[PDB]
């Protein structure tokens, strides 16, 4: 039959879930999480051929490799080593709509693996095999008799081998589908590949085993006392003399334990469970888990006979940590959480969707160092190695099951179909099953996107009822209906609300008083980080601090999913959507992470590093102010530096401990500071420093900053006259100025500073001329899914309304002498078929001293759309090692996101002044900079800028960073006021008004030397 | 209206409905009945089925039938009674004033199981009155509870006629037969027969 | 497969369950409760053979009449024919307790029925067959043709026969097993038929 097209079949002969085994024969390697010689891996080399369709799979394979067949590594996503192409697409299906079927050609991966198996596992007890990942279904046989079948491409399919196996060499046979009914469950936003993904092993268990286990802590009020509860459940050889033993260890040192005989206690008419037991162990002053301090003890189940003999051994690390929700708060030990969450895919580069475990131990550290303390598996079960870091490490973990239908119309077509419950409830319940032990999980998630169907209330039941210990969340139909503990909406803004019919996105303050509402409220998605985004992160930090039902929320994404391609010179580039051939797609939708693929981060990265510090600080005076948010653990490795400079220049500094407890506050006094009568503004940075490594930072680690303005001394000191006065002669076409080894000139046409001499040397490769355009990032263009196409937003606002090819028209140029200076005064109009949108006026001032003071004030049509910059760009001829300047940084940063940013005398090296997002657009800008340094050059003012080797119309022009060319000399963009980036999501305005160049009048000032 | 699920033999006696394997094929049997049924006027209550012990599959469905109709409420007696997955109390074979303290789940006086701490459903027994033979004893006692207590809302016989087979003698002359009369064994004999009429629907 | 065995496959080309209908094409006859002549009954007298297990039906019933059947009324529950024993039993169930397997000897009845359509059934439309009841799962095929498989003795079945019509005679062929993984979860306190 074609079992792929089947929902009502999701496996045959597949064995039960259960969460982690090993089966060791050794109670100490079973303590110590040693390696257990009853569970290989079956990872490695193996052979591989693809088919396009399971119909031209020759009969033969399964009794002998082919020949063509190629050797490759496994775990692998075939895509990844050229088979056939992974597609990029979000909501659209990747296949026709038309339940259950799948095309009729469907990719089939065929891979085999010959291997061997010692006599001794033959002779005794049941040989398994294991299946970690398989995407999408797969038929299995061994030794040429088939095995069975397996659906659900995120959870381990298990199949009985025992009777088909033989002592030496022994040959499987899988073959893999690309497509299935399963794949209608599967529509995540994110690459579609294919292949065994995920580990290979073999496990050898006893005929008499322990065939599931469950762990629970349950506390007193106070936490100073807690029951440890497992129950046990075996297969096999039911007798009397069985017993379950189980211990708990601190270290090396076994806190308590229990020992019983199967029988549980009488549960109906019929009686018990005797295959079942549960123990019962008392701890006292229970070392807790958090993230904040991932205490952990080891629980060994053993099961023996009474009179010694170990049959074999599971195990598990045990987190003591109760998670519940209590009159409207999500409580973890008693205490509120505060989430600084992120979404993360399991993503690789190069390798698609296999993981390994440096990747994951890479992300967890930045996840750390960049202070977030959860993670959401967006959107099905993870790598089972992922949780165990989770519990070691420490992070709270939101396990999701593997079930999105986001292109399905209405998008709980199938969620509410009791036809489709079955293939549901087991991706729900076998995670559940899978997971149920590891302390890092302390939320269940019932999918995404699958809008909200009866099938999702009856698996919201299931597991309050398996379960009790976890709250269950779901977004799907409203993010607050009947199958959600915690309203859990993505993208609801913090005061703006999306009233859109049905399913609403109320502003979250909002959210949580509605008539009747109680729950707690954490997005499941928020702060879209596409390309050049976070505009307005701290918003919503202020509000999470402020509201105590706001809870927080988990960013979208952490990695961008750029692939990596080679060109012609086999030097890799970031691909996306499409560039794999692949069609329909969504280009670059799939790139919204706070880091780069290969982990190196975005700038957007530190904005939320800073929203998310764990130490908060007032400033009164002489007083700082140190409020502590860490809920468990006391201040016990930091110290605070602080440093007061003017205007970069350092004046006074010192360290001093930190002791604040959970939650509370520690006031520090600063000395008598400076008073120098001297110009400039005076700045306090504090930063607290993590003084002795941990597991998860190096010593040194700075963890949290703040920075205030201290006194001012604005200058009042009168400069020099000058023994010197510019000279201007006159043509028809030009106004020319000189002043010892210094030239410019004024194009009478055009009306602007078309070239200036330093000496000899010429300064300008472009004239210096009004900019009111930015190449849109892409939240001004707003889209997420690849023609069509918003006229609502930003980019369509401004392309329509002329802004990106209005000419300047020349109103009037002159040229006058005065005293000390020459001056040149300019008036222009930007016109756009008819309207005019922008007028530009400006006085350039040279004097004496080879300064030239530009003042500009510009008007701006109230009915035009906002523009998104009000600046002066030109290219400049020189290209400079370094970029020096007196301001916001070092980071790029932005007005809606520049609270990370602090000012001080910075230095980079060119480049640095350029992020390579990987869809190219504006970027690179630093904020409140009062004096900026290049070449020959400075600049003093109050404005925003950028500098690269790429101009606007280059980086709009241009779809991949790979694909960019260094112009001649350097394009510089100075600007008076430049718009918000937005970002609260990718695919609707989501500039704050605030941030909205919606004035009408607006003025600046620069002035231009040489240094 | 009640599912086609009993698995009174199973030990104990929710081994299936406990397990998520068999929430697919219990969960047909409770919904394919409510997409058949959902219109019928008569139907006042639906039911999960019977001696099943009490199993997660049952809160399952329980929930999945309260969001597909909310009109009807939903009942089950399995597993003591009183359990999470029913709206009513609707125990079998409970007794008016004495109690029958059974572990796990025992059986209250129906009086006294009403104002049990925390209780506050109608109780309507599933089952009562077991009409086997020269039986209803006591009777009377269960009807004037029910007038006296408003949430004591009556029940159900067991049951209205008895599941008796014909068979003929040697001489082709009818006769009621009962378990093991086929040469059917094991079997529970007279068992089968415990209504308020005879096969033929002539009353006892 | 022995889908009879596996919990997991209640009904293969099952059509979705509903409230009960009649295609009626006259809006006052729908009003009145009147008969529909798109809604027939098969009941009457069919073909029958019983056979100690699956394995001993012979693959020719498939496409005829077996010369041992004869000729009953359906509806009817097997054992009321004196093919094989009633079995009552209360709390125990009737065969091995052993989830999901049944016992091989597994009385199985066969049972067929030649019949035609009107003309207009074979132009267009859907044509389906509704069995209110068979216990405890079978097998369905017409013409010969395999159509599909269903589980739960006490809901309908219906499947879609539109493709699998001819003209003139049309022959049905139904497997009916005693016991499947079904019976799990039928251990009423009642005769087993
Ligand atoms: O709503 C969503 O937005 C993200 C946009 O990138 C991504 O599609 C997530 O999977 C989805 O749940
Ligand atoms: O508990 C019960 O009692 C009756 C005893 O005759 C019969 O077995 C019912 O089916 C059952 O629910
Ligand atoms: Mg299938
Ligand atoms: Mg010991
Ligand atoms: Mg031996
Ligand atoms: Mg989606
Ligand atoms: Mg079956
Ligand atoms: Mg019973
Ligand atoms: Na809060
Ligand atoms: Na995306
Ligand atoms: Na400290
Ligand atoms: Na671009
Ligand atoms: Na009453
Ligand atoms: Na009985």
């Amino acid at each position: 039959r074609r079992d792929w097209e089947n929902p009502g079949v999701t496996q045959l002969n597949r064995l039960a879930a259960h969460p982690p085994f090993a089966s060791w024969r050794n109670s100490e390697e079973a303590r110590t999480d040693r390696p257990s010689q009853q569970l290989r891996s079956l990872n490695g080399e193996w052979r591989f051929a693809w088919f396009p369709a399971p119909e031209a799979v020759p009969e033969s394979w399964l009794e002998c490799d082919l020949p063509e067949a190629d050797t490759v590594v496994v775990p692998s996503n075939w895509q990844m080593h050229g088979y056939d192409a992974p597609i990029y697409t979000n909501v659209t299906y990747p296949i026709t709509v038309n339940p259950p079927f799948v095309p009729t050609e469907n990719p089939t991966g065929c891979y085999s693996l010959t291997f061997n198996v010692d006599e001794s596992w033959l002779q005794e007890g049941q040989t398994r095999i294991i299946f970690d990942g398989v995407n999408s279904a797969f038929h299995l046989w061994c030794n040429g008799r088939w095995v069975g079948y397996g659906q659900d491409s995120r959870l381990p399919s298990e199949f009985d081998l025992s009777a088909f196996l033989r002592a030496g060499e022994n040959r499987l046979a899988v073959m893999v589908l690309r497509w299935s009914d399963g794949s209608y469950l599967e529509d995540q936003d994110m690459w579609r590949m294919s292949g065994i993904f995920r580990d290979v092993s073999l496990l050898h268990k006893p005929t008499t085993q322990i065939s599931d286990f469950h762990v629970a802590t349950r506390f007193n009020d106070d936490f100073s006392r807690a029951v440890l509860e497992a129950e046990v459940q075996m297969c096999g050889e039911l007798r009397d003399y069985l017993r379950v033993t189980v211990s708990l260890w601190q270290g090396e040192t076994q806190v308590a334990s229990g020992t019983a005989p199967f029988g549980g206690e009488i549960i109906d008419e019929r009686g018990g469970y005797a295959d079942r037991v549960t123990l019962r162990l008392n701890v006292e002053n229970p070392k807790l888990w958090s993230a904040e301090i991932p205490n952990l003890y080891r629980a060994v189940v053993e099961l023996h006979t009474a009179d010694g003999t170990l049959i074999e051994a599971e195990a598990c690390d045990v987190g003591f940590r109760e998670v519940r929700i209590e009159n409207g708060l999500l409580l973890l030990n008693g205490k509120p959480l505060l989430i600084r969450g992120v979404n993360r895919h399991e993503h690789h580069p190069l390798h698609g969707q296999v993981m390994d475990e440096q990747t994951m131990v890479q992300d967890i550290l930045l996840m750390k160092q960049n202070n977030f303390n959860a993670v959401r598996c967006s959107h099905y079960p993870n790598h089972p190695l992922w949780y165990t870091l989770c519990d070691r490490y420490g992070l709270y973990v939101v396990d999701e099951a593997n079930i999105e239908t986001h292109g399905m119309v209405p998008m709980n077509r199938l969620t509410d179909d009791p036809r489709w419950l079955p293939a549901m409830s087991e991706r729900v319940t076998r995670m559940v099953q899978r997971d149920r032990n590891h302390p890092s999980v302390i939320i269940w998630s019932l999918g995404n996107e699958s809008g909200h169907g009866a099938n999702h209330d009856a698996l919201y039941r299931w597991i309050k009822s398996v379960d009790p210990s976890r709250p269950v969340q779901y977004e799907g139909g409203g993010a607050d209906t009947t199958a959600t503990d915690i309203i859990c909406p993505m993208y609801a803004r913090v005061d703006e609300d999306q009233p859109f019919p049905a399913v609403p996105k109320w502003s979250i303050k909002k959210w949580l008083s509605l008539p009747g509402e109680t729950r707690p409220l954490i997005l499941c998605e928020y702060a879209h980080a596409m390309g050049n985004s976070l505009g307005g992160f701290a918003k919503y930090w202020q509000a999470f601090r402020q509201y105590p039902r706001l809870q927080g929320g988990f960013v979208w994404d952490w990695v961008d999913q750029s692939l990596i391609k080679y060109d012609e010179n086999g030097n890799p580039w970031s691909a996306y959507g499409g560039d794999f051939g692949d069609t329909p797609n969504d280009r670059q939708f799939c790139m919204n992470g706070l880091v780069f693929a290969d982990r190196t981060p975005h700038p957007a990265l530190t904005e939320a590093k800073h929203q998310q510090q764990f130490f908060q600080f007032r400033l009164s005076g002489q007083t700082i102010e140190v409020t502590s948010e860490y809920l468990f653990r006391h201040s016990d490795n930091e110290l605070l530096h602080w440093m007061v400079a003017l205007d970069g220049k350092p004046l006074a500094s010192g360290e001093v401990p930190l002791d604040v407890a959970p939650q509370g506050k520690q006031l520090i006094e600063l000395p008598e500071l400076p008073q120098p009568e001297s110009a400039g503004q005076l700045w306090l940075t504090v930063r607290v420093v993590q003084p002795n490594a941990t597991a998860w930072s190096e010593a040194g680690h700075i963890s949290a900053w703040q920075q205030w303005r201290l006194a001012e001394n604005l200058s009042v000191t009168l400069p020099a006259a000058s023994h010197a006065i510019p000279h201007l002669t006159t043509s028809e076409m030009d106004f020319c100025i000189e002043l010892g080894n210094k030239r410019w000139q004024f194009n009478r046409q055009s009306g602007f500073l078309s070239q200036m001499w330093i000496g000899d040397k010429k300064q300008l490769l472009t004239p210096l001329r009004d900019q009111f355009t930015r190449a849109p990032l892409d939240n001004d263009i707003g889209v997420s899914e690849a023609t069509r196409i918003d006229p609502n937003a930003w980019v369509e606002r401004w392309k329509a309304a002329g802004h990106y090819q209005a000419e300047a028209a020349l109103l009037q140029c002159t040229a006058d002498t005065l005293a000390d200076a020459v001056l040149i005064t300019t008036a222009h109009a930007w016109q756009h078929q008819g309207k005019t949108l922008f007028i530009s006026r400006k006085t350039y001032r040279i004097d004496g001293s080879g300064q030239m003071a530009i003042t500009v004030d510009v008007e701006v049509a109230s009915d035009t759309p906002h523009p998104a910059r009000i600046g002066l760009n030109c290219q400049l001829a020189q290209v400079a090692e370094r970029v020096n300047w007196l301001g916001l940084g070092p980071q790029e940063n932005y007005p809606d996101r520049l609270t990370a940013a602090c000012f001080d005398r910075w230095d980079l090296p060119l480049s640095d002044m350029y992020t390579p997002y990987v869809f190219p657009s504006e970027n690179g800008l630093r904020c409140g900079t009062r004096e900026l340094n290049y070449g020959p050059h400075q600049w003093r003012g109050d404005f925003q800028f950028n500098i690269s080797r790429y101009s606007q119309q280059q980086l709009m022009e241009t779809s991949h960073r790979h694909l960019l060319h260094a112009e001649e000399g350097t394009w510089l963009n100075i600007d008076g006021f430049h718009m918000g980036i937005g970002g609260d999501d990718s695919w609707s305005p989501s500039v704050s008004a605030e941030f909205q160049l919606s004035a009408g009048r607006y003025h600046y000032q620069l002035v231009w030397c040489q240094k």
